[PDB]
């Protein structure tokens, strides 16, 4: 009876429940809205989410993530090969072309299919589920990109299957945030709805057609490797170099530890930085015992990572010339992942609309799982949310 909606992120996942026509999204053990699509192995036990993402500077071999970036591929796809330099864990190909994902676990080597690291986030969510409920949940809805190819989508269902999941459907993320404002219910003519999705590593724009409750995936494009993670590293660098001015040319990018600690940092401050006009990024004995500490306004983020922000407009262009339609033609914006809460970042948005306000009354990284949670009580056989 119990269906719940999961968006499967490739950095944070979220659950929610739509009962009663309304949508729930369930907080994990530690008060958080979203869980870390990240998984631990070390000496003692197996760490998903919060604890796997907390300790991933002290084992950076046993850490994985980013697991979505595999998820039914072969090992020997080109994307597979760029990616791979972003990871301190081991994959491989194995003699099926499958990759294998190879983590040490209580003093003994394991491998692991991408679909096998996917399905302990899945469960994880499940059980975040079940806490709130008090009650066993079986039936689920996960979404995925739109442009998820057949192999990326089975192997997403397998990672349910193997999680205990009874999966219901598979559906595209763009059509999830644009169930989750009703988009499909409230237009009842033609709606030309943008979905702008800016998460921790990719960015996703997606021109969708709503006619008669039915929506249809006009054409997408967007950038795989832009990210909040790119903003942070904007951050990283530019600490970096601000370290050797201080301490007579000492690299701290030598250290990898050194990097991590202040990447953590540098992420920290950013999000502050979208409610505050100044943050500091502190990170005591960074590299040869030596403290750092410095203060970044709201202007030298906005500097630093100018390009990039402003570059998050070609796609929507892209998407816009695709579909044959002009930007005027656009009734709906909808913000969706956790990088779209940057003031910048909306006001671009807002400018390039003609000063038209995007819908972002949802929690932007909640969108996507908060449209799977009513599309799962849909086709569960209840109604109340229509
Ligand atoms: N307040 C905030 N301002 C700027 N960035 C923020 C933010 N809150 C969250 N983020 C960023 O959102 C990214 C994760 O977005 P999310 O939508 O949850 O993840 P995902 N798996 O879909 O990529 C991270 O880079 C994080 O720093
Ligand atoms: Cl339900
Ligand atoms: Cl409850």
């Amino acid at each position: 009876e119990v269906a719940i909606g999961i968006d499967l992120g490739t950095t944070y996942s979220c659950v929610g429940i739509c009962r009663n026509g309304v949508v729930d999204i369930i907080a994990n053990d530690q008060g958080n809205r979203t869980t870390p699509s990240y998984v631990a192995f070390t000496d003692t036990e197996r760490l998903i989410g919060d604890a796997a993402k907390n300790q991933a500077s002290r084992n950076p071999e046993n850490t994985v993530f980013d697991a979505k970036r595999l998820i039914g591929r072969k090992f020997s796809e080109t994307t597979v090969q760029s990616d791979m330099k972003h990871w301190p864990f081991t994959v491989k190909g194995g003699s099926d072309g499958k990759p294998m994902i190879e983590v040490s676990y209580q003093g003994e080597k394991k491998t692991f299919h991408p679909e096998e690291i996917s399905s302990m986030v899945l469960k994880k969510m499940k059980e975040v589920a079940e806490t709130y409920l008090g009650k066993p949940v079986k039936n689920a809805v996960i979404t995925v990109p739109a442009y998820f190819n057949d192999s990326q989508r089975q192997a997403t269902k397998d990672a349910g299957a193997i999680a205990g999941l009874n999966v219901l459907r598979i559906i595209n993320e763009p059509t999830a945030a644009a169930i989750a404002y009703g988009l499909d219910k409230k237009g009842k003519g033609e709606q030309n709805i943008l979905i702008f999705d800016l998460g921790g590593g990719t960015f996703d724009v997606s021109l969708l057609t709503l006619e008669d409750g039915i929506f249809e995936v006009k054409a997408t494009s967007g950038d795989t490797h832009l990210g909040g993670e790119d903003f942070d590293n904007k951050l990283v660098n530019f600490c970096v170099q601000d370290f050797k001015k201080k301490n007579g040319g000492k690299d701290v990018s030598k250290n990898s530890k050194s990097l991590r600690r202040l990447r953590t940092q540098c992420e920290k401050a950013k999000r502050v930085l979208s409610s505050s006009a100044q943050a500091t990024i502190e990170v005591d004995s960074l590299f040869d015992g030596i403290d750092y500490n410095v203060n970044i306004t709201r202007a030298k983020f906005e500097e630093l990572c100018m390009d990039q922000f402003r570059n998050t407009l070609i796609p929507v262009e892209k998407v816009l010339k695709d579909a044959k339609m002009d930007k005027s033609q656009v009734h709906e914006i909808v913000l969706v992942g956790g990088s779209t809460r940057i003031p910048k970042i909306q006001q671009l948005i807002k400018d390039f609309f003609n000063g038209k306000e995007p819908c972002k009354a949802i929690n932007p990284d909640e969108a996507v799982a908060y449209g799977a949670a009513v599309q799962a009580a849909i086709l569960s056989g209840d109604q109340s949310s229509a």
